[PDB]
């Protein structure tokens, strides 16, 4: 990985600690919109995101910058807002943990 990389794999790693998992685990797999009863899920949500997902191209070596990487996480975050009414549950949660994305990221290496 470039220098940038490091960085963004590091805050990939805090994102799944035990530290954030009280607010973090909606956002560990992918969406199963059948067993969640979302039946419109796929036609409102045209590019699903997870952190697993996340986790599984960075693995693969499959980020070519740093701003690829952060427009996954953050199309991830869009998703669950695009979704979901502005006082629910899960959106106080994905505001929180991008809160801790965002602070960490701003961090980042020449
Ligand atoms: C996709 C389904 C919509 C949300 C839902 O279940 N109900 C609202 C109509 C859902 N809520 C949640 C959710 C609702 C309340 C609380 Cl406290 C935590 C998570 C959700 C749950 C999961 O469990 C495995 C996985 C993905 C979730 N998620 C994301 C991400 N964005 N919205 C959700």
């Amino acid at each position: 990985l470039s220098e940038q990389l490091k960085h963004c794999n590091g805050i990939l790693k805090e994102l799944l600690s035990k530290k954030h998992a009280a607010y973090a685990w909606p956002f560990y797999k992918p969406v199963d919109a059948s067993a969640l009863g979302v039946h419109d899920y796929h036609d409102i949500i045209k590019h699903p995101m997870d952190l697993s997902t996340v986790k599984r191209k960075m693995e693969n070596r499959d980020y070519r910058d740093a701003q690829e990487f952060a427009a996954d996480v953050r199309l991830m975050f869009s998703n669950c807002y695009k979704y979901n009414p502005p006082d629910h549950d899960v959106v106080a949660m994905a505001r929180k943990l991008q809160d801790v994305f965002e602070f960490r990221y701003a961090k980042m290496p020449d």
